[PDB]
């Protein structure tokens, strides 16, 4: 996250950290959001290579014990039928991991909540992205949960000319643009919490930014629409 505040522990307990095995260690490649007890969502990039994966929640700092972390194993990985390796402009960018294990819930482990089907928000609506990743286009990781206050700029706006033109399609949502805060790598599958009806709703699992850099001036950083996806997803958990 560019342009980013230290995040409080128990701000957005749903987050979680997507690892994979790299040698005896694991690095941290993406963001998630837990959804079920043992159900993960994220960006259907982050687990496109044969891997190993594990799930890390109750995460805080990747580098120092927080007391508070639970890491278990990915054991089914459900991408969207429709998503196309090469090709994150075409969407589809979404994902449902399977955990090995039930997570215990506690304040710094809740399930993200989701909202209805079809749900648009209006231009310049109040969301935060967090993540772990770059804090500076070709940066480092962020060792701590960043948060950054990225309003959204609708489809007309964000499909615009001047903005994303045809790269952004309806069943995304667009945030930020403003050249100092955005997503960055390392924080692509995570979540982007929105305010509707004085609750925090996951609108957006956090897809792609400009190849210019992470933080362009009308280059918001660009999330798939959750809301587009319900059935999709209420229809994996249902069936495994
Ligand atoms: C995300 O963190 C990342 N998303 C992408 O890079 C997706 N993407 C683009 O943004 C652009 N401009 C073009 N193509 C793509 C891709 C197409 C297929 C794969 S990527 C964020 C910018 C949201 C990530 F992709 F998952 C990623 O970068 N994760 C790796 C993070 N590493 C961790 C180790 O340190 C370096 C960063
Ligand atoms: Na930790």
């Amino acid at each position: 996250v560019v342009g980013g505040t230290e995040a409080q522990r128990n701000s957005w307990p749903s987050q979680i950290s997507l690892q994979y095995r790299s040698g005896s260690s694991w690095a941290h490649t993406c963001g998630g959001t837990l959804i079920r007890q043992n159900w993960v969502m994220t960006a259907a990039h982050c687990v496109d290579r044969e891997l190993t994966f594990r799930v890390v929640v109750g995460e805080h700092n990747l580098n120092q014990n927080n007391g508070t972390e639970q890491y278990v194993g990915v054991q089914k990985i459900v991408v969207h039928p429709y998503w196309n390796t090469d090709d994150v402009a075409a969407g589809y960018d979404i994902a449902l991991l399977r955990l090995a294990q039930s997570v215990t819930l506690n304040s710094y482990v809740q399930l993200g909540v989701l909202p209805r089907a079809g749900t648009i928000l209006a231009n310049n609506s109040p969301c935060y992205i967090t993540g772990w990743g770059l804090t500076r286009t070709n940066g480092q990781l962020a060792q701590t949960l960043q948060q950054a206050y990225l309003p959204t700029v609708d489809y007309a706006i964000c499909s615009s000319s001047s903005y994303w033109g045809s790269t952004v399609k309806n069943s995304m949502v667009c945030a930020g643009g403003d050249g100092v805060r955005s997503g960055c790598q390392g924080d692509s599958g995570g979540p982007l919490h929105c305010l509707v009806n004085g609750q925090y709703a996951v609108h957006g699992v956090t897809s792609f930014v400009s190849r210019l850099g992470c933080n362009v001036t009308r280059k918001p950083t660009v999330f798939t629409r959750v809301s587009a996806y319900i059935s999709w997803i209420n229809n994996v958990i249902a069936s495994n």
